[PDB]
RNA sequence: UUUGGACAAACUUGGUCAUUUAGAGGAACUAAGGUUUCCGUAGGUGAACCUGCGGAAGGAUCAUUAAAGA
C-alpha cells in the first residue's frame, strides 16, 4: 500500500541539482508515475509509490538508482539512461586498494589517468563504451557488466605505473576483439 | 824498542731490510632479450631478466563546489 525510499545529497552536489530540478522530477513522476519531494530539512530527495497507479515493482528501483548516479557526479543525460536501458551497473573503488602511495605520488598518479588535457580519459571511455569519473582518490565506472571489466583493468595498470603509450597499444587489441 | 790515553780507518761472526744476476720449477696468463626509470640495504640464479623493506620524479590534472534588502 507503501514503500519509499530516501537518499541523501552530499554538499557538493546540492547546487547542480537545484540548478537541474525542473529537468528531473517529470521523467520520474510522468514516464514512472512515481511521486517525489525535495525535502530541504534534511537535504535528502523522498521517492513514494501509490500502489493505484503505477505498473510494476521495477520501478522504485529505477528511480533511486537514477538518482543515486547523480549523486556519484555523473551527467544528467549519462544518468537517463538508467530509466530507458536494464542491465546498466556502476563499480567504484579507491586507488589505496591497489597500491599505498601518499604524497606527490598519489597526485601524480591521478594525473596520469586523465592525461593532459583529459585525453586519455577519454580514450579510454571510447575503446571501452563506459563513463568515468574521479572524485579525488575514488574511481567510479558506470556501464555493461563485461564493458566494466575491460575498463578497470586498464585504469589499474596505469595507478600501477606503466607508461601511458603501453596502454594506448592494450586498447586497441580490446577494440578490435569487440569487432571479430 | 816500550807503558797508558784520546782520535779512529777497518775486520770477523750472527740478525734484518732492500737490490743485481745465474736460475730452476710451475700457476702460467695473454695474443695469434628487458619496458615506468632509479637510490640504500639484504637474499637468490650459469645468466641482464628475480624477491623483501624504506625513499625520489630526473613521470602527462579532465570535471565539480558559497552568493546579500527588517
Amino acid at each position: 500500500k507503501f514503500e519509499s525510499r530516501k537518499i541523501m545529497v552530499p554538499p557538493h552536489r546540492m547546487t547542480p541539482l537545484r540548478n537541474s530540478w525542473t529537468k528531473i522530477y517529470p521523467p520520474l513522476v510522468e514516464h514512472l508515475k512515481l511521486q517525489v519531494r525535495m525535502n530541504l530539512k534534511t537535504k535528502s530527495v523522498e521517492l513514494r509509490t501509490n500502489p493505484k497507479f503505477t505498473t510494476d515493482p521495477g520501478a522504485l528501483q529505477k528511480g533511486a538508482d537514477f538518482i543515486k548516479a547523480f549523486t556519484l557526479g555523473f551527467d544528467l543525460d549519462d544518468s537517463i539512461a538508467l530509466l530507458r536501458l536494464d542491465d546498466l551497473y556502476i563499480e567504484t573503488f579507491e586507488v589505496k586498494d591497489v597500491k599505498t602511495l601518499t604524497g606527490d605520488h598519489l597526485s601524480r598518479a591521478i594525473g596520469r589517468i586523465a592525461g593532459k588535457d583529459g585525453k586519455t580519459k577519454f580514450a579510454i571511455e571510447n575503446a571501452t563504451r563506459t563513463r568515468i569519473v574521479l572524485a579525488d582518490s575514488k574511481i567510479h565506472i558506470l556501464g555493461g557488466f563485461t564493458h566494466i571489466r575491460m575498463a578497470r583493468e586498464s585504469v589499474v595498470s596505469l595507478i600501477l605505473g606503466s607508461p601511458p603509450g603501453k596502454v594506448y597499444g592494450n586498447l586497441r587489441t580490446v577494440a578490435s576483439r569487440l569487432k571479430e
